[PDB]
């Protein structure tokens, strides 16, 4: 955003900015700095981070087709994803467009694949126990769609992923937020992403 960046945010916060929901979450490790830009733009910069997840989108999500653009420059473990939550049942989900040094599906049984938006995604389910959530400390399932050819930018037809997860037997609840998220853990980097 250059100058166009808003005030720097360094602790967890949510809101709506220029018509877009934003969620910034950090566990407090290292330094993580988030800024809202014009329209659907956000930037995040991080240095020896703990866990963080940040981005812009909608709350609630409604399975829309997402177009996003920008750049994503991690040095270490980071994911660029369409990211969100359902409630009842509580579910955290990821449509991973790129990951850097660590595959977040490691150790999970692959449940199938989905072909959409000129790529192929492998489908996984995991579980988090006594973990942070949009409802507080909780246990919940995580659903994953992990693109086989990593990219930064393009179109994500989220309904195709949700349909594929349901066909694989993965139940979704009522939609809470859905954002184009930059995530990191014990890494550094920067990203500047615009949700169109
Ligand atoms: O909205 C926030 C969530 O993004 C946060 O989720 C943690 C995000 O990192 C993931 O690796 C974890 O599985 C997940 O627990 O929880 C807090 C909530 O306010
Ligand atoms: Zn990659
Ligand atoms: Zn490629």
């Amino acid at each position: 955003a250059g100058a166009g960046a808003g005030m720097e945010i360094t602790s967890s916060e949510t809101g709506t900015n220029n018509g877009y929901y934003y969620s910034f979450w950090t566990d407090g490790g290292g330094q993580v700095t988030y800024t809202n830009g014009p329209a659907g733009q956000y930037s995040v910069e991080w240095s020896n981070s703990g866990n963080f997840v940040a981005g812009k989108g909608w709350n609630p999500g409604s399975s829309q087709t997402i177009t996003y653009s920008g750049e994503w420059n991690p040095n270490g473990n980071s994911y660029l994803s369409v990211y969100g939550w359902t409630q009842n049942p509580l579910v955290e989900y990821y449509i991973v467009e790129s990951f850097s040094t660590y595959d977040p599906s490691t150790g999970a049984q692959e449940l199938g694949t989905v072909e959409t938006d000129d790529g192929t995604y492998k489908i996984y389910q995991t579980t988090r126990e006594n973990a942070p959530s949009i409802e507080g400390t909780a246990t919940f399932n995580q659903y994953w769609s992990v693109r086989t050819d990593h990219r930064v930018g393009g179109t994500v037809t989220t309904q195709n992923h949700f349909d594929a997860w349901k066909n694989a037997g993965l139940e979704m609840g009522t939609h809470n937020y859905m954002i184009v998220a930059t995530a990191g853990y014990q890494s550094s980097g920067s990203a500047s992403i615009t949700v169109q």
